[PDB]
């Protein structure tokens, strides 16, 4: 097992979350905590003015090839129709590495959930799609529903879960593995 600065920093931020410390005082760009069931995805999520800055900067805004999980600069509220989060596929089996776990058919059929923790609240997103290979602004239900049947079909396996225009969708993308969860 390889221990380095990036693994030390992230495991310490995880500790500060267990202790209920306010992370945003460490980084004003902090948004919420993200964790996925039966993975080591248990990281902080930040937002910049773009989808590129936190590709090499850690949570402390220092250089880091592991980066920090960040959310699309275009997302605005937890009531957004498709919330997108980007994270690298680091080879320490860290960051968004465990998304490849959703290539296992048994794992997909098992219900592992996407968990967003925001201001002492817990939102649960049920995974319904996983596939190898991004709209946040939907001008009406038609586009949004077209987007739903669009990604429900790309899934490598068919999820028993049925999503429709009255659910909200979270999306975890690498920077490629992609999975989708619904609420």
């Amino acid at each position: 097992t390889k221990y380095n600065h990036d693994t030390k920093i992230s495991s310490e931020l995880q500790k500060k979350e267990y202790k209920k410390e306010d992370l945003s005082k460490i980084n004003s760009d902090f948004k919420f905590w993200l964790s996925v069931e039966n993975t080591n995805i248990n990281y902080p999520v930040v937002q910049s003015k773009d989808n590129s800055y936190y590709l090499d900067k850690d949570f402390y805004k220092k250089d880091s090839i592991s980066g920090t999980l960040f959310m699309d600069y275009r997302n605005k509220s937890i009531d957004d129709k498709n919330i997108i989060i980007y994270g690298h596929n680091m080879k320490n089996k860290t960051m968004f590495n465990n998304l490849n776990k959703f290539k296992d058919a048994d794992f997909f059929k098992k219900n592992n959930k996407i968990k967003i923790t925001l201001n002492g609240k817990e939102f649960l997103y049920d995974v319904f799609s996983a596939y190898i290979v991004l709209k946040t602004n939907f001008n009406n239900e038609s586009d949004y529903q077209n987007y739903i049947n669009d990604i429900t079909s790309k899934s490598l396996y068919k999820s028993p879960i049925k999503v429709n225009s009255n659910d909200k969708i979270v999306t975890l993308s690498t920077c490629a593995m992609v999975i989708h969860g619904r609420l």
